[PDB]
C-alpha cells in the first residue's frame, strides 16, 4: 500500500537493513537496499530482500523470514515505538537489530518525522478478470519473486493476485490505482464535467465500494439531475449497482457520500426512504427500472465511481428576528403551503430558504425555546422524478433530512417539506397540511486564510497534526447545534474513519467526573461510553459521527478543532 | 431476553427494588415487585416499575429513568460487581442504592450465585408480519405500557415490535420462541423424524439465522439424504434459503452446523466448493434448481431449520500396524483406487475407513512422518446426487474435509477421495490417479460416568463453570492433533462464541515468555497474538476456532478442559 520508506533510528540517525537476513544499521541513503514497505496482515516488507521482518519465539530471535512463514510477522506502532509479538519492541544494540521488552527506542520514517504506520494501509481493489473486484493481496509469490505491487505486462493493464496463494487458486484482477488523468479506467463526460467508472462484474459491500472510490481519489456515484438519471440506465454498466446514497455515515437522514445536496430523488416504492427491512441503510440503483432501492449495506454488488474534471448584524422591522443579511418572521396562523407561500408573497417576501446550519440554528433557537409542531419551508417538489427546489429560486446547497427522510411518496405530484424536532431537521409532507411557517426578507472578523471557517459568530479551525490531548487548545461543545456543525466539519474533512478529533472534555483525577479545561450542559456520549474514568474524550466520523468516545490521555493522539470569538 | 431475576446484595443478602423511583434494599420475598430483567443495549429493566435503572452524570445520581431517556442506562458486570458510566459501581449505603467508584460490593441473581451477566442476552427473531424476520426490540412502548416480552392478542400468535419506536414505524413480528411441541411454528415429518420450520418471508444473515434457531433449541437445516433434497425441492416455501453448510465456523473445509457428516452433496457448479467470490464461506439452497451455492455469509436470505422428534489393545500380523480392533497397512506402490481396492481385497481386507480423529492421528504419525503425497481412502461416490460411502459398508460418521473440499465436479460419475497435508485431511480426486494407499483388517476406567470422553488413550473433560485460570487445572496442548480434537470437543459443546476455554499457557512475570504450568513445541496463536505479555491464554469456538488469544489473568474467566490416563 503506497510509498515505500526507510526506518530511521531516533537515537543514532542510522537506517536499518538486512544483510544475510540479519538487521544492521547503515547510513540513511535512499538506495534500493533501505526501502521498507507495508504488506497485508501488518507485515513489514523489505523490498530488495523480498523478505518480511519477524520474531521467532518457538528465548527468541529477531530476523527476516520468508513472508509466508508461520513466525510472528506482525508489527504495530506504539507512540514512535514499534512492538510485535508479546509487545517485544524493535531496538538496536551496537548497530544490530534486536527485539526486547520495555525497550525505549525511537523509530521514524526517512525524510519526515511521522511514525512507520502513520499512513494507513490503503486497499487497492480490482476490476475485471476472475476475482470479481476483490482487493489486491500483497505480497504474492510468482515463481521465486514476491510481488508487493501491481505488475506491468502487455495482461490488459496492471494486475495483482487477489488471494494469499497464487501458486494455487490463480485468481487475479486489474489494479484500480488513483489517477490524475481520466482515461484507461475511467470514461469522460464533458456534458457533466465528471468522469465515471462502471465497475460492472465486481461484487463489493457499500463500505468496500466507498473505500474503493476513496482510494481512487473519487467518490461514490451521486445523481443530481434528471439528465443523469436517464443516463447510465442505457449502455452493460451492470444490472444493479451501488450509489452514494446512504443513511449510515450521516447524523440522521439520507445523504450523498460526497455530501452533494440530496434533492433529486427516485425512490423505488418497494424499498423506499423508510426501509422495508429494518436497518438496511444503504441505497442502490437498478439500471433497468431506474429506481433507487434501500438495501443492506453489507450486500456484495457492483458499483460506479465519479470524480470531477478539476478546472455583521442588520436591522429590520419590529417582531422580525435578524440573522446576517436576512430577517425571518414566524407565522403562527397555521395554513397550507399554498396559502402560506401566497400570504408571504403578500408580505413582499417568500417562504424561508435555508443554506447553512446557522440558518437552522437561528430558526430553532431565536423563534422558539413548539418543537413538536412542524413548520413550513420553501423547499418543494412538483416533478417526477423528484426534484426539490426552493420557493425563491435560490440554489439548493443544504438538505438537512431527518431519519428515513426524504420520504417522497409514489407518483404524488406535490411534495412540500417542513422542519420539526430539537434540531429543526426536515421531512417531506403532503402539501395540504396546515402548519406554522417562517418567511425571509432582506434587512440592513476572523484571521485570513488558511484553515479557518466561520460558523455564526465563531471562528473554527482544523489543526491537521495527529497530536496528543490538550495540545494546541481545548474545544468546548456548548450545544447540540454546535455539535452538529462540528459533525458537518469533520465529515467534510476526513474520509472516513482513521482520523479522530479532540474535544475538551477530560477527567483529571479518576473520580469519574469529566469537565472542560477552564458547565457540562450538553452531553453526546457514544454507545457504552465513558466506559472508564480518567480519560481524554475524542470523536470521529463514519457511523456514530461526532459521538464521544473515551481515549487514553497518555498514548492516544488525534487532530484538533478549535474556535475563537466565542 | 430470558428470565427475570432479583438482584441480591452480597454483603447483606437483601435484594434491591425501586420505590418512588429510588433504589432501596429489602427483604428478599421473591414477589413480582423486585423482579429485574435485561433489555437491549445492556439495560436493567424493572418489570413492575416498567423503568430502567440509570445514572445522571450532569454531579452524580443513581435512580430509575424512563427506558427511552438520554441518561446513562447501560450496565456491565465486572466479576460479580456491576459498573456503569465511567465504571461507577452499583453499591448500597445504609440500604439505599448509590453508584460509587472503587466500590467493593457484590451482586448476584436471586435464588442462585451466578453473576448478573452469566446468562447472555438471547435475541428473539420473528417470522411473518411486516418486519421480514428482524428480531424483537425490547422494550417497546404501547400506549403507556412498556412491553419487555412478546404479547398475545387476536395477532396470529405472540408478537413484538421490531424497532425502538412502535407508535411510529409500526413494525411488528410473530415471536419465534423455543418450543417443546412441534406445532404452531413447525411442520411435522414422520418420514424423517424431524420437524421443519420454513422461515420464508424472512431475510437474515447466516449467523443471525443460526442464532435464531440456536435460540429456538433447533439447528440450521442439514440435508443428509436424496429424499430430503427431493422433499425440500417440492413442498410454496422460499425459493432460496440458508442451510447449515458453512466453511466459516470450521477449522477448515465445509461442514454442517449440527456437525452431521457432510457426505451427501449437490454443489451448484456456478457457486461451488471453491467459492467464485473469494471469502464466500456460507452456502444456501435453491429449492427450485435444488443446487447448493456457496455465498456471502452476510447476505440477508430466508432460512429453514429442523429439530428431532426425540423418541483397547490388539495385535496383528507382521508389518501391519495396530489400532484397537483394527489394523492398518500402508502400500507404497502407487495405484488407481480400483486397483488398490482390488489388491486389498486380495489381502483379505479393504481400503481404510476412518471414524475418529484418533484414526487420522495414527494414519498420519504412525505410518509416516511424506505429507505432500496424497494417499487413497476408502470413501467413494458413484451417484450424481453425491453420496460418499465407505468401501467396507461402515457408516460415514467422520468427514474431515480440507479447505474448499469436498470439491465434487459436475456430472462426474466416479469421485474418489484421498488424504493430504500435515493433518491428513481429505480432498476429492479423480478416481484414475495413482496414489499410495492404506488398508484395514480386524485384529485381536475414566469413567464415562463423570463427563469424560476418551480420545485415543487419553480421557478429556469439560468443566462447565466459567472459572478463572488455573482454578480447576492447566491444560497442555502437545500436538496439532490434540488441538484438532480440542476443536471438535469445544465445537460439540458450545454454541457458538461467548464461551471461552482455558489453556495452560501463561506468562508469569512479564518477560514475554509463555509456558505451561507444571516445552512450547507447538503454537496455535490467533491473529495478532500474543497481543500483550504477562497474560493467561484462552481459546474459543466459531471463526478462529481453537486459536490462542491472550487474556487478563485477574479478571477474565473461561471454561476448563483437562486430560488424564495418557
Amino acid at each position: 500500500a503506497n510509498d515505500p520508506f526507510t526506518i530511521v533510528h531516533g537515537n543514532t540517525g542510522k537506517c536499518i537493513k538486512p544483510v544475510y537476513g540479519w538487521i544492521v544499521a547503515d547510513d540513511c541513503d535512499e538506495t534500493e537496499d533501505k526501502l521498507w514497505k507495508w504488506v497485508s496482515q501488518h507485515r513489514l516488507f523489505h523490498l530488495h530482500s523480498q523478505k518480511c521482518l519477524g520474531l521467532d519465539i518457538t528465548v527468541n530471535e529477531l530476523r527476516m523470514f520468508s513472508c509466508d512463514s508461520s513466525a510472528m510477522l506482525w508489527w504495530k506502532c506504539e507512540h514512535h515505538s514499534l512492538y510485535g509479538a508479546a509487545r517485544y519492541r524493535l531496538a538496536l544494540k551496537d548497530g544490530h537489530g534486536t527485539a526486547i521488552s520495555n525497550a525505549s527506542d525511537v523509530w521514524k520514517k526517512g525524510g519526515s518525522e511521522e511514525s512507520l504506520c502513520d499512513q494507513p494501509y490503503h486497499e487497492i481493489y480490482t476490476r475485471d478478470g476472475n476475482s470479481y473486484g476483490r482487493p489486491c493481496e500483497f505480497p504474492f509469490l510468482i515463481d521465486g519473486t514476491w510481488h508487493h505491487d501491481c505488475i506491468l505486462d502487455e495482461h490488459s493493464g496492471p494486475w495483482c493476485a487477489t488471494t494469499l496463494n497464487y501458486e494455487y487458486d490463480r485468481k487475479w484482477g486489474i489494479c484500480l490505482k488513483p489517477e490524475n488523468g481520466c482515461e484507461d479506467n475511467w470514461e469522460k463526460n464533458e456534458q457533466f464535467g465528471s468522469c465515471y467508472q462502471f465497475n460492472t462484474q465486481t461484487a463489493l459491500s457499500w463500505k468496500e465500494a466507498y473505500v474503493s472510490c476513496q482510494n481512487q481519489g473519487a467518490d461514490l456515484l451521486s445523481i443530481n439531475s434528471a439528465a443523469e438519471l436517464t443516463y447510465l440506465k442505457e449502455k452493460g454498466i451492470a444490472k444493479i449497482f451501488w450509489i452514494g446514497l446512504n443513511q449510515l455515515y450521516s447524523a440522521r437522514g439520507w445523504e450523498w457520500s460526497d455530501h452533494k445536496p440530496l434533492n433529486f430523488l427516485n425512490w423505488d416504492p418497494d424499498r423506499p426512504s423508510a426501509p422495508t427491512i429494518g436497518g438496511s441503510s444503504c441505497a442502490r440503483m437498478d439500471a433497468e427500472s431506474g429506481l433507487w432501492q434501500s438495501f443492506s449495506c453489507e450486500a456484495q454488488l457492483p458499483y460506479v465511481c465519479r470524480k470531477p474534471l478539476n478546472n455583521s448584524d442588520t436591522r429590520c422591522d419590529a417582531g422580525w428576528l435578524p440573522n446576517n443579511g436576512f430577517c425571518y418572521l414566524l407565522v403562527n396562523e397555521s395554513n397550507s403551503w399554498d396559502k402560506a407561500h401566497a400570504k408571504c408573497k403578500a408580505f413582499s417576501s417568500d417562504l424561508i430558504s435555508i443554506h447553512s446550519l446557522a440558518d437552522v440554528e437561528v430558526v430553532v433557537t431565536k423563534l422558539h425555546n413548539d418543537i413538536k409542531e412542524e413548520v413550513w419551508i420553501g423547499l418543494k417538489n412538483i416533478n417526477i422524478p423528484t426534484l426539490f427546489q426552493w420557493s425563491d429560486g435560490t440554489e439548493v446547497t443544504l438538505t438537512y433530512w431527518d431519519e428515513n427522510e426524504p420520504n417522497v411518496p409514489y407518483n404524488k405530484t406535490p411534495n412540500c417539506v417542513s422542519y420539526l424536532g430539537e434540531l429543526g431537521q426536515w421531512k417531506v409532507q403532503s402539501c395540504e397540511e396546515k402548519l406554522k411557517y417562517v418567511c425571509k426578507r432582506k434587512g440592513e472578523m476572523c484571521p485570513p486564510d488558511e484553515g479557518w471557517k466561520r460558523h455564526g459568530e465563531t471562528c473554527y479551525k482544523i489543526y491537521e497534526d495527529e497530536v496528543p490531548f490538550g495540545t494546541n487548545c481545548n474545544l468546548t461543545i456548548t450545544s447540540r447545534f454546535e455539535q452538529e456543525y462540528l459533525n458537518d466539519l469533520m465529515k467534510k474533512y476526513d474520509k472516513s474513519l482513521r482520523k479522530y478529533f479532540w474535544t475538551g472534555l477530560r477527567d483529571v483525577d479518576s473520580c469519574g467526573e469529566y469537565n472542560w479545561a477552564t458547565a457540562v450542559t450538553f452531553s453526546n456520549w457514544n454507545f457504552l461510553e465513558p466506559a472508564s474514568p480518567g480519560g481524554c474524550v475524542a470523536m470521529s466520523t463514519g457511523k456514530s459521527v461526532g459521538k464521544w468516545e473515551v481515549k487514553d490521555c497518555r498514548s492516544f493522539k488525534a487532530l484538533s478543532i478549535c474556535k475563537k470569538m466565542s
